[PDB]
This record gives structure tokens, C-alpha cells and sequence, in this order.
């Protein structure tokens, strides 16, 4: 007697060829759906597959060399993985900028980088999860969101602004079958273990939520 | 390739002889745990161990039938049952008289029912949890106390109440194997899933938390 | 061309014989209130009135010397003062005794004087307040209640229990002239400006909220 | 014996020419300050400053014709007033565009209008308070940036990134005399009455909150 993370589903992590995202796309395929890498570098993409292979040996995993940051990164990415039944938004950039240093180009950059990718790839992937009464949307956001640090003013209002993200799509996607929530982490496996119930069919009364994997 | 939810161990479950408890009951029974049933009457555990076993065939089943709202019944629960690896706090019972119709000793008794009971349960408990180095503390508590009602003041000021003590006590075990969270219900199964989740070992880096399962 | 914060209303301010409560007593008469201010001793009653004195010069003031932790001192101030325009809950004690070392009685005591005083003072003074059409019900709970600290839970369990009843007092007295708030503080003066402000007729739009007047 | 929100200080509102910015402007000039009311078109500045001066009669009033939206109404506003003590960002715009029809522009738009505008202002007007050793900066934002609709989400994600950034740049400029607070509507006076509170010199204690003016 006991209880299962199982997947036949297909499964799109961002920023996935390293750290947080890399543990979340072992984990993902360790559950047993179909992962799929995306990073800029194909180089990064293959070395990232092979580490995953390295622990779950008979792993389902794509991959896709984009930069998931722009339209046309993205356009590729819906190009060659059309379907997805699980979305992982992760890609993110961050720096330290002194709030006064930093300029508009550069506020308006970080949400472009940090912000609008997710909401490509959720706005691209969403509808077919909608058809099927089925989907996973996932975001990774750092606590930093909930408390915006001061000395990491740009990063902070973009995290607070993908929870607002989540929060809203959820609410819009609500009494469908899809479930948009947030993963709030400060070991990466075990992160990764609330992304993998959170994509499993068993967090189905779970939308719109923020849940956290700190320490 | 799949995950598991899977136990060795044993889990104390208040007011687990129907409802939201009894699911809860049945999710960790059906993740191979060993699950205490406890209610007033040896009539309803019987009969709640019945409907587990209904469902899940080769259960691990115990029962105790006591009244936990009293220090009477805890220690008999204690007697009957001195090792607990995970804890869930459910038994809570609830009113809607007008703030100004309900007395001192009315207040006095929602507090010693609904938040003094999973004190002492998790006072008892806790302890051997922090000495094996693992550990699994779990408050069932309802929307209604991170946003009180105005008709249920008393049972929203419990349910907050709770809350607390879950943060607080999560703080206090940190660094042991023990966690603590808040599980926040509104398809009874699929809050029993949260709950199968956070008491699995898989939710290892969650502590302080509270996590939503509302439709 | 300035605004006011002015009064020709009683407030009855709890614990006001020392520290953050003595503040808030002295800035509501500086405001022009008529200011109860009540301790369990006479002698501390007086030299609190003295010291509101030294400050405001014209200052409105009485005084009821009763324990408010009890229901024989809360019948007592209702004798000498049967009715307020301002309520500012601020009685209130606290320990840092381990979780496992505090027993029943002193979580029932906790709870009876931290929390039930405020609720048996609103419970009698609300009502004249919604006949009148206008009142103001304040309290002051410290910023442990929003994150219980580990070592204080049983206090942090009684400032979020008091935060809880704020709001669903709130919420119950909507529609009418009365408000409920809390306010957090961490100078004196400095938090007593906001309760001056929440007990001020401009306050009329804020209800059922948490004001913050940490550094 | 009463207490005084007073000025000698001066204040510029965004989007003051109509609304809860007039209010606003209104309550600050009936507290004493110099109000700039800035708005796109000089007739509606005109309008606005008429309307003020209609109910407090001896105001001290200046405008500004200036798109803060844009950096050239910006550098034209601090042309203009390169000085200020109080400031009050109110400027944003609204729709209720369905999330997969709103393309990456709109987003884009919504973030440098909503947002950005509120960001230049503060990064101009910050330092030159800082110096003197005191200031206000107020963020007036929605309730729908802490729950966001969902069929408004850009909106509130705008919203949420406003709060955001006044909670970041309140951590940022802690320990100077300047504090950094959002106010939340959902009568119009009422509302003004706080953010005059906070523009005053008595709210010196709170810094990087979220206060509420709903009903």
C-alpha cells in the first residue's frame, strides 16, 4: 500500500540546464513524464540531459536550444514542443543594482527577462491544457517576493510580479482543469519534490497558491 | 519511473471518525502508514475503521476511542498509544453565536477545544519525533482563520490561533527532523493528499508553512 | 489652512499606567479626549495622570484603579465608566517559558488575559458606540503576532488571536459609525500618533485593518 | 488642547487632475503644503486647481502640463519643480483585456506607464530628501494588487509591483528621514485623509507599509 507520483504527461522547465531548474527537470523525470531542457547553449542543454540520465536511467527528455527571454527563443521552443501538459516558468536574471543606479532600460529589461517569458510561454501553453481539462503551471519564485529585499529592488518587484501572475491566472483559469500556483525555495531535490506533487494529478485542488521550500 | 508515498510509520489523526479527518485518515492508511483512528464513541472508530478498509484492503489500522478536548482522554490516547511519527490536529468544533451573546466561559471553551487539545497532543508527541531525528506535526485549520468571518469570531480567532501555534512550534523544532505546517481546506481525497504529501518524507523542506487545498 | 485631530469623546485606554499604553493615554488627551486611564494600583493610576499632566497642561483625565485581567475589575470600570467613544485594548503579559514547560493552565491563563480582557471591554462598550452612530475600538498587539517567534509561542498565539478578533469585529460592526483596528508596534510618541490618528474622525474609512509603527 | 497635520512642505501628485489624485491634492493643500497638480493637459490642471481652491480658499497651489508617463513629462515636471518633500505617485491607467488576447506590448505598456512613471519620480525626488533628512513618498495602489482578479491580471501585477517597490525602497531608504508607504482604496476625502496622515510629520514611525482605506 502506498501512493504515486506517475506521469505520461509532457513537461517544460525553463532555465532548466542548471541548479533549481535542473533539480526540478530530474525530478520531473524521475516521476516519469516527458522532461524537456531548454537553455541558449545546445551545449548545456546535452550536459544537462546527461545528468539527468545519470540518476534516473531509463529517463523520457527533450531538448531545446532557445533563449526563452525573447519572442523568437520562444517561437522556437512552440516550434519543436508544441503540447505541453506541465509548465515550469524559471528563467530568471538578477543582479544588485543600487536602486538609484538603476535605469529605466534596465527596470524594463528585468521584466521582459524575468516576467513576460513566463507569460509567452503560459499565454502559448495554457489553451491546449484548458481543451484537454487537464494542466500543471507552475512558478518558480524566490521568498525574496514576498519581501523585497531593498538593495535587489528590480529583482524583487519582478518576483512579486510573476506571484501576481500566477495568483490572476489562476483565478482565469479556475474551474478548468489546469492549476496555476507558485514554489517559493530559499537539497535542491528536495524543492524539487514540491514541484513534482504540485505537477502530479494528486495537488488537483491546488490553485493560485504559494508554496514554500526553504530551509 | 514514478515517486512514492510510503511509510514505516505511525500517524495519530484527531477526529478522524468522519469528514475531513476520516479522509485524511484513509489517504495515510492507503500510503501504507500505521493510522490511529480516535473519536468519543468506540462505535464511530469501529465503524471509521470499517470505511477505511473498505477502500484501502491491507490496512495498518489502530483505534483509540477517546475524548482528546479533555487532559482524561489525551492521557489515554498517551497510554494506548505512546509513539507518534506523524500528528494531525483536526479535532475542532465550531458555533455561530452573535459576539455579543457568547460569554467569558464560552470563549474559554472554543480555546481549550479547538487549540489547547493539538497543544497537548503535539507537547506529548513531539519530543520522541525531535530524538529519532524525523517528524511530522500537521494543523487542519480552515480558510476562515487567516480572514475571520464577523459571524464565527470565536471559531476564526481558534483557527488563527492555530496557525500561530503551528509557525511557532515550526520555528521551535527547527533543525530537527520535525515539521510543522497548517493545512488550509474550503473531493475530500483531494485535501487527503495534501496532508498524504506533507506527512510523506518527500516534504522534508516545508516547516512553518500553510497550505492551501480550496477548491 | 492645517487639520486636526480633536475630541470631545472618552476613551478608555487599558494598561495605560506604563510604557506604550501610557503614550497612547497621553497623546489622546494631548488630542483633547477625556482619558480613562486604569492600572490594578491607585498609587501607579495617580503618577501616570501626573506624569500625562507634566505634558498636556489642560489635559482631561480620570482614572479607575481595577484589574481588567478579571471580570470583577472589568465590572468595576463599566461601574465608574459605563461609556466610550474610544477603546484601546493594550493590557496584556508576557513570558518566554519553553513550549514543552508551559502546561494547560498557563496557555488558559495566557489566553483569559491577553485575549478575553479586550474581548469582555468590546463586548461592553461596542454597543453604545453603534447606538450613537460612531466609534472607535483599537488594538495594540505587538508584530510577534504576524510571525510567532519559537520561543514565545503562547504570547505570539494570543497577539494573533487578538488580530483575529480586530477583524471579525470589524467585519461584525460594518455599516455602523464603528471601527476596529490594530496597531503594531516594535519613541513612544511616535506610536501614539497612529493611535491618535485610528481614534481621530478622519480615520472613518480604515476598518478591520493592521497598522504597522515599527522603525 | 488638539493635535495638527501641518505643513510648510511641498507636495506633487501624480494623476492629481481628476479623482482620487484630486482628493488627494485637495486634503494636502487643506493640511497646508504647496500641491503641484500635474496632469497631461494644462485645461485640466486649471480645472483641477479651480476645484481645489473652491473648498479651501487660501491654498498654495502650482501645475505642472506634463505626460509622467513618459520620461520628456518627467524631465519636464522636474524642470519645472526639482524639489520636492512630499511625493505621491497616483498615475496609472486600466483595461480589462482578457489574458491570451493581451500581447507583449500591452504588458510592456502597462508596466512603464503603471509602474516605471512611479519609479522615475521616486529616483529623482529621493535623493534631495534624504538630504534634508526627511520625507514622504506614497504609493497609491488597489486592493487588487494583493489579490489579483483575474480577468484584470496585468493590472494587478502592475499593482503588486508598485506595492513592491514602495516596501523595497522604504528597506532602502530606512535610517534617513524619509519613509516609503502605499495606501490602498477600493468618500473621496476619506481616503485623503490618510494619505495626509502619512505625508505628515506625526506618521514618522511608519515605513514600508500597506494601509487600507476601503469601506
Amino acid at each position: 500500500i502506498m501512493k504515486l507520483d506517475l506521469q505520461n504527461k509532457i513537461a517544460v522547465v525553463s532555465g532548466s540546464t542548471s541548479g533549481i531548474g535542473l533539480g526540478i527537470a530530474k525530478g520531473l523525470a524521475s516521476a516519469g513524464a516527458t522532461v524537456v531542457v531548454v537553455g541558449r547553449k545546445q551545449a548545456g542543454v546535452d550536459e544537462a540531459i546527461a545528468h539527468i540520465r545519470q540518476s534516473v536511467p531509463e529517463a523520457s527528455l527533450r531538448g531545446v536550444d532557445a533563449d526563452l527571454t525573447t519572442e523568437q527563443g520562444a517561437a522556437a521552443l512552440f516550434a519543436a514542443e508544441p503540447k505541453a501538459d506541465i509548465l515550469v516558468n524559471n528563467l530568471g536574471i538578477f543582479n544588485d543594482e543600487d536602486f538609484f543606479s538603476v535605469p529605466d532600460e534596465e527596470w524594463m529589461r528585468f521584466y521582459q527577462v524575468n516576467v513576460l517569458s513566463g507569460v509567452r510561454l503560459a499565454r502559448h501553453y495554457a489553451p491546449s491544457m484548458v481543451e484537454q481539462g487537464w494542466g500543471r503551471i507552475i512558478f518558480i519564485s524566490s521568498e525574496s517576493g514576498v519581501a523585497i529585499p531593498g538593495d535587489m529592488i528590480n529583482y524583487g518587484v519582478t518576483k512579486s510580479a510573476n506571484l501576481a501572475v500566477s495568483h490572476g491566472l489562476a483565478k482565469r483559469l479556475a474551474g478548468t482543469g489546469v492549476t496555476v500556483n507558485a514554489v517559493l525555495p530559499g537539497e535542491v531535490d528536495e524543492v524539487a519534490n514540491m514541484v513534482v506533487y504540485i505537477a502530479s494529478p494528486l495537488s488537483s485542488a491546488t490553485s493560485g497558491a504559494a508554496l514554500r521550500v526553504d530551509g
